């Protein structure tokens, strides 16, 4: 069983560090490159593949990387509890995904990263209602302490495989 995740949000939310504190497990990156890894693991009593795309680059849009996000089965969208202007670009890049996707109902997961650091912009009640409005879960992580980590990614396998149910 294979699982084909996709990281997405803005430039420097936390994207890469998060992927490796699930792969490499430690705090670490190039904020230009964007790279996959493989990891296996147990998902409620399933071994997995989780292949990750973390992803980074200029904004472009073209039919080979509209068909490179098509391949995501499910989604991370991250912003930081920092920055209002992540979780503001929140929509689009749900909405990127509807498009690429052409469904309504691709697995997401919302992730409010950085929750380690004291200057919170975006309160929980805003993301716990944006993720309400999607009916999507909410996780918050820290790459940095790795809180919520693992929650995040296993709750999107969790999402992908309430849709291969649908
Ligand atoms: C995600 C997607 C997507 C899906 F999910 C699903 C399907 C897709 C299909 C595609 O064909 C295409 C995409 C898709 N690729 C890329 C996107 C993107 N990138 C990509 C990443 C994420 C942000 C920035 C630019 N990125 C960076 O890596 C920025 C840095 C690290 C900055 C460096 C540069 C050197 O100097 C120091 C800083 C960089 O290397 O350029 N940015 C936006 O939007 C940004 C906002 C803010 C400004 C205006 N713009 C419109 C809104 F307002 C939001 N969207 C993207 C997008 F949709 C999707
Ligand atoms: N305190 C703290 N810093 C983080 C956390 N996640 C990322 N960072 C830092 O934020 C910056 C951007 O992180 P990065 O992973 O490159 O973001 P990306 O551009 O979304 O890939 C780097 O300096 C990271 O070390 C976190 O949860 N807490
Ligand atoms: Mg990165």
């Amino acid at each position: 069983t294979e699982y084909k995740l996709v990281v997405v949000g803005a430039d420097g939310v936390g994207k890469s560090a998060l992927t490796i504190q699930l792969i490499q497990n430690h705090f670490v990156y190039d904020p230009t490159i964007e790279d996959s890894y493989r990891k296996q693991v147990v998902i409620d009593g399933e071994t997995s593949l989780l292949d990750i795309l973390d992803t980074a680059g200029q904004e472009e849009y073209s039919a080979m990387r509209d068909q490179y996000m098509r391949t995501g089965e499910g989604f991370l969208l991250v912003f930081a509890i920092n920055n209002t202007k992540s979780f503001e670009d929140i929509h689009h890049y749900r909405e990127q995904i509807k498009r690429v996707k052409d469904s309504e109902d691709v697995p997401m997961v919302l992730v409010g990263n950085k929750s380690d650091l004291p200057s919170r912009t975006v309160d929980t009640k805003q993301a716990q209602d944006l993720a309400r409005s999607y009916g999507i879960p909410f996780i918050e992580t820290s790459a940095k302490t790795r809180q919520g980590v693992d929650d995040a990614f296993y709750t999107l396998v969790r999402e992908i495989r309430k849709h291969k149910e649908k």
